[PDB]
């Protein structure tokens, strides 16, 4: 069947969609179906709930293949396939109520927003949490909070039914993520279903080796690149018939320019997801080093991948300013993608902390 291979079946689905994805800013019933079904949605998840445990390469391959067609619906991709991951840190009991046999799509905000009371048999949980992507698809939101005064915070594993799902995603792009705010009232929450994400993973196979936060952050980076590449394939369609824009000489050279820059960050991308692959599989946990390199190529893709679709975009000039023109999307989904904290510019100071062998706090590296 080969997982690639639906995955850029599924992306020319999502581009057919792609005008009532931005419309209703959720993805379509059929488009989530043919994900589940082809096992994007879950792909991450350990063997023991029914899934594939895909290796991280190919998966983020998927990512990025999904976001060509559609930058909402690899995005959502993304969040699923990191989302899954923690399913790795629940203890066996709690994993297989909540995804065993094939059960289960996730979601995930990492922030550190909620406040939790700690109580007989488990916490009480309040916060709301914004930038929620893919929680109208998902049943479980994993979010981080406080227990108690302990200064790491923790992760606890909601049920989207406890929560309240404001309407607040109303975004320049990446609209059909439908990353709405979430908000939890005195929640409860089984022990069964808190833990901490410093204290490592339950499931200790290569994939829960790989770092956990460098994941999340390539992710974003996949679904940027894919987006970006859809651009040029967008600019050069037009640059043939337009008069013509393409016979021109700053034309050839700002398509060479942006041919280059983003194999060059799409090539760094899968070197350092490959080279930290690899040490995924030895006794010791992943170095600093090997982590530092995945935010590295992380932030350069995601940063690349704007200046790139800018770059397309200005070149279409008069057409891609309306919106019926595909550079527009483009643009707009680019554009939010850069304000993620995973990737943004201040993610590049800690990284080069570690280059220039500086004193630094890397336990979110």
């Amino acid at each position: 069947t080969e997982i690639e291979i639906l995955a850029e079946k599924i992306a020319r689905w999502a581009r057919a969609r792609s005008a009532e994805i931005e419309r209703d800013r959720r993805l379509p019933d059929e488009l989530v179906t043919r994900l589940r079904e082809a096992g994007l949605l879950r792909a991450t998840m350990p063997r023991e709930v029914a899934a594939p445990e895909l290796a991280p390469g190919r998966a983020l391959r998927c990512a990025e293949a999904v976001a060509r067609g559609d930058a909402s619906a690899g995005w959502c991709v993304s969040i699923a396939i990191t989302s899954a991951l923690l399913v790795a840190y629940l203890p066996a009991r709690s994993r297989e109520e909540m995804f065993g046999g094939g059960r289960g799509v996730a979601a995930g905000v990492w922030a550190p927003r909620g406040t939790a009371r700690s109580v007989d048999g488990g916490v009480v949980v309040s916060g709301r949490w914004p930038f929620c992507s893919g929680i109208n698809h998902a049943d479980i939101m994993f979010a981080g909070c406080f227990v108690d005064d302990r200064q790491v915070p923790s992760v606890v594993a909601l049920n989207k039914d406890e929560l309240q799902v404001l309407d607040t995603w109303h975004t320049l792009g990446l609209r059909g993520t439908g990353s709405h705010d979430c908000v939890a009232d005195d929640v409860f929450v089984p022990a069964d279903r808190v833990f901490s994400v410093f204290d490592g993973p339950i499931v200790d196979r290569p994939l829960y080796r790989f770092p956990v936060f460098g994941f999340f952050a390539l992710s974003i980076g996949a679904a940027a690149l894919g987006n970006a590449r859809a651009a040029i394939d967008d600019l050069v369609e037009l640059a043939g018939g337009k008069k013509t824009l393409a016979e021109r000489s700053a034309t050839q050279a700002a398509a060479a320019t942006a041919e280059s820059a983003l194999g060059a960050a799409r090539a760094l991308f899968y070197e350092v997801i490959e080279a930290a692959w690899q040490v995924s599989h030895d006794a010791e946990a992943v170095p600093v080093t090997m982590r530092n390199r995945l935010r590295l190529a992380a932030t350069h893709a995601v940063r690349t991948s704007a200046d790139v679709v800018r770059s397309m975009y200005d070149l279409a000039g008069g057409t891609a300013i309306y919106d019926n023109a595909p550079l527009q999307r483009r643009f707009r989904d680019a554009f939010t993608a850069t304000a993620h904290f995973q990737v943004n510019e201040a993610s590049r100071e800690l990284p080069g902390r570690v280059l220039l062998d500086q004193p630094a706090d890397v336990s979110m590296l």
